[PDB]
């Protein structure tokens, strides 16, 4: 996937946007834009509202101004984005016709949603037990284990939906960069992995601090608090609220605290093993390829739909992969998630990935593994034998917050 | 501001209030503020704020709350960055400790008046019988921002009725590379789009 970032960063054309004008600059020293078409287009949350085509005429090292026709001013809520692409109409000795040589995108506007969810004719029905809490609403049912404090299962009809409970996750299956040259025999104490390990990140134990349920006028409310500890030290604290309304949506809210003296964690999110397994993956966010915090300029914000298989990156030596950031809506099966996060989805648990040395040895697991991150550390790469992730990409804030919405169709 | 919603609910151990407002202007919605107030049997009020900012509006100077307290005290005591006025892009010299000063010291008599006296990275703030807790920045004086904003010389300010208090979850940098162009660096602009903060208020 990296190749793409490269291609993008190396493009020969550079754009500037000013009002309705696009400024184009040529990084060619000798040629003229003689096989160049500029396609542009506007969309609202993925919905295309206008497209255009304009032939480029730029001298090496020159500028070209591009005047935009009056732009649409949708009422509807959402993000308005502009995207340009450069195309090579005619083939070349090294390229096919219709080749894309450059692109760039901008966010034009935003229409914040001020609407309210219409009333529901009913409200979830809570049900205590010793072991748990039961929330029911129609065919839908959710259960939270009282000992663990997690959402243990959920049904649609008589169908269980998870093979694994929904939980906080703070680590990742180490990247090559996370490892560097650390070896079992000869460990490198500064490697991220090494530190994480030593800190017990990989093996901290969660502890329920609190778990409560409450009935509100329009929904049911659950609250939890856990602590991950290791050898007496508390690494993290996770406080959540789950709120299920009469519309059948579950809103999740997460607030985490990280000990300042622990190594910044690879990530901050949740995960679970879904019982279902589908064909496609559809999302509204950065795509379509794998992208990370410190490697995503080449990605575009749009609506993507791919086959599950494509959501996996077959790095010969396996590790965390396939992430997509800046996601607002994710759809898989009957499920839908909403918010602002990054995620990955495949048939391999991080543990598997982490424990397997060659790609050829992985075997798909039972359902679908899903990781939803509120935040994720950068990947680095300045070199692969020292820590190369820049500070701006480390999860060093100490406190993190994120929210999410889960539903079915 | 426009009330979008306001509700109350009784929980087993506390009372819960929730609100949602929208600030608009000429049909455009600039911000959205969603809160929860939760008062328990211990008499503490926990506040939770989540804001959304239109990506196409100019980054706001700050994100917080304010009010005019009826009381007026002598000292100010806090646990955070001090003791002098400090801002996001101007605070390396400040220290994290417990500070106690006289109200007067919480004001910066810039000849030409403006926002001032802020202290960041605060975890606990005490004034009178009150106490606030969380992670914020604040300022406290006898002058409303409006006054400051409307007065050209320091000598013309007059203390207002009680004590004005501004508690910020976030605050923009002040800049200074030059004073005749925008000099605040990007790292100091409130450009995230979404902000969250929490607070705790009580009395002694």
């Amino acid at each position: 996937p990296a190749l793409t970032e490269a291609k993008h960063q190396q493009q020969f054309f550079q754009f500037r946007l000013s009002g309705q004008t696009i400024e184009v600059t040529s990084e060619y020293l000798f040629r003229h834009s003689d096989n160049e078409l500029l396609h542009w287009m506007v969309a609202l949350d993925g919905k295309p509202l206008a497209s255009g085509e304009v032939p480029l005429d730029v001298a090496p090292q020159g500028k070209q101004l591009i005047e935009l026709p009056e732009l649409p001013q949708p009422e509807s809520a959402g993000q308005l984005w502009l995207t340009v692409r450069v195309v090579q109409p005619n083939a070349t000795a090294w390229s096919e016709a219709g080749h894309i040589s450059a692109w760039q995108q901008w966010r034009l506007a935003e229409n914040l949603s001020v609407t309210l969810p219409a009333a529901s004719h009913a409200i979830p029905h809570l049900t205590t037990s010793e072991m748990d809490f039961c929330i029911e609403l129609g065919n839908k049912r959710w259960q939270f284990n009282r000992q663990s404090g997690f959402l243990s299962q959920m049904w649609i009809g008589d169908k269980k939906q998870l093979l694994t409970p929904l939980r906080d996750q703070f680590t990742r299956a180490p990247l090559d960069n996370d490892i560097g040259v650390s070896e079992a025999t000869r460990i490198d104490p500064n490697a991220w992995v090494e530190r994480w390990k030593a800190a017990g990140h990989y093996q901290a134990e969660a502890a329920l601090l609190q778990c409560t349920a409450d009935t509100l006028a329009d929904a049911v409310l659950i609250t939890t608090a856990h602590a991950w500890q290791h050898q007496g030290k508390t690494l993290f604290i996770s406080r959540k609220t789950y709120r299920i309304d009469g519309s059948g949506q579950m809103a999740i809210t997460v607030d985490v605290e990280v000990a300042s003296d622990t190594p910044h964690p690879a990530r901050i999110g949740l995960n679970c093993q879904l019982a279902q397994v589908a064909e496609r993956v559809n999302w509204l966010g950065l795509g379509p390829q794998e992208n990370y915090p410190d490697r995503l300029t080449a990605a575009c914000f749009d609506r993507w739909d791919l086959p599950l298989s494509d959501m996996y990156t077959p790095y010969v030596f396996p590790s965390e992969n396939g992430l997509r950031c800046g996601t607002r809506e994710l759809n898989y099966g009957p499920h839908q998630w909403r918010g602002d996060f990054q995620f990955n989805i495949s048939r391999y648990s991080q543990q598997q990935l982490m424990e397997t040395s060659h790609r050829h040895l992985l075997h798909a697991e039972e359902g679908t593994w899903l990781n939803i991150d509120g935040f994720h550390m950068g990947i680095g790469g300045d070199d692969s034998w020292s820590p190369s992730v820049s500070a701006e990409f480390q999860l060093s804030a100490g406190r993190y917050h994120y929210q999410l919405v889960w539903c079915q169709k």
